[PDB]
């Protein structure tokens, strides 16, 4: 019965409601641990992650002290692939010090679902349990639903914490500013853009500086990458 | 019940076989028309679209001869939103000239499903019929399936046409080349990256030129944007 959920998320307006709802859905389908992580496209060098999980307090603090995101293969699947993943904490060969430590906190049998979202958000819903591997008969029972709720969860989580982790989501670029960045994306100089758009060079640099301040960028190369990562150049 | 589909998609190796499968799904689920479109990220200025629909031929030619891609609010929804959409051509207030002609050819009640995929491909499956609105009972009946088949279809549509519509999808970047472009994204110079990474400046320029040649780009700014759009910079 997925009809009742559509009204639940239509009224949720805080993290604690999101922290409580995903926890309730985590247990309603036979899972003890959940982890809804989102990867903002900023900063473009080392992007910032934001997780909301009920993992043990020792694990929620140890995951950040050693930068486990750079070695976690569960994060890697959501970054390069677009399909769900069924994983058992004992199968992975590399990063044994990470999995031998993760298996201690009851993070063994899990189900992670990567989804894309607005403003360049690469989110993923992960429901983990310390018992019973997920078989093919259990997957096809809840596969189509968990794919649907993952898109709905990240959609509400999107509009909820976008102004926090993606402050440039509220940026609106004018028609001139957008085409200035579209041509800066292909490495056009101010003079090359002038001949393309048939205006003066000082008018090309004009809209660039305004777009950089809107996107809170220090140069036009970073502003263009920022505008593209959010979707202002689609 | 999807065992035929999951086997059919594995057998499909041509663009004509893909048209037949989507036409079978379009009718098996109570619709007259379908449209599957994919947007390659290149060129970054005006990206090229590729459609496959059984719309009336008069509409298909008018859609391209008048460049309806720029004004179609369904196209705008798929680029900016990540959730399914139920639309009725008679509800829209703006772009009436576009909707009155689509309603003329029977494109009235539609169901559009945007999906993201490898190599920066943005795809969307649309199911349209000229009568009988899509009620809430009908949506909760087959939305989970239509969400699932759209992800499978775009995966096949990718492998089918990615070597043609995104030629840089076969490009693989090394670790050094990847991080050179990561710092080039934020406007760093050759010397700044060399100090940041504690490597010789000539080695930085070395990997940059190689990445430009692999990604078929004339300047490092364009190559950086190309690598990001394909997902090489994640
Ligand atoms: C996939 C794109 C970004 C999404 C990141 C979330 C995926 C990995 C999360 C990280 C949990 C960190 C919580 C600290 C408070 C996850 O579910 N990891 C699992 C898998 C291995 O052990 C875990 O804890
Ligand atoms: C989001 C990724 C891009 C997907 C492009 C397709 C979306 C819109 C399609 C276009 C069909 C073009 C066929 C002629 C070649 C679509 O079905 N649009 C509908 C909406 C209203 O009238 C249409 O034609």
């Amino acid at each position: 019965e997925r009809e009742g959920y559509l009204e639940i998320l239509s009224r949720i307006t805080t993290e604690e409601e999101f922290f409580s709802l995903v926890l309730e859905i985590c247990g309603n389908y036979g899972f003890e641990f959940f982890s809804f992580g989102a990867r903002a496209p900023f900063p473009l060098t080392a992007p910032k992650y934001h997780f909301l999980s009920n993992y043990p307090g020792e694990w929620k603090s140890r995951y950040i002290s050693e930068d486990y995101t750079s070695i976690d293969p569960i994060v890697r699947h959501g970054l390069l692939e677009y399909t769900p993943l069924i994983w058992n904490g004992e199968d992975f060969q590399e990063n044994r010090f990470f999995w031998e430590e993760a298996l201690h906190h009851g993070i063994r049998h899990g189900w992670s679902i990567p989804v894309r979202g607005k403003y360049g958000l690469i989110s993923m819903l992960s429901l983990v349990r310390s018992s019973e591997s997920i078989a093919a008969t259990e997957i096809l029972e809840k596969e189509s639903f968990l794919l649907w709720i993952t898109s709905m969860l990240q959609a509400t989580f999107g509009d909820l914490l976008a102004p926090r982790i993606v402050p440039e989501s509220n940026v609106r670029l004018t028609a001139r500013e957008t085409e200035m960045l579209k041509w800066t994306a292909v490495g056009k100089t101010y003079g090359e853009i002038g001949l393309i758009l048939s205006i003066d060079q000082r008018t090309v640099k004009f809209h660039i500086v305004n777009a950089m301040r809107k996107l809170n960028s220090s140069n036009k190369a970073e502003a263009t990458m920022k505008a593209y990562a959010i979707g202002l150049l689609n």
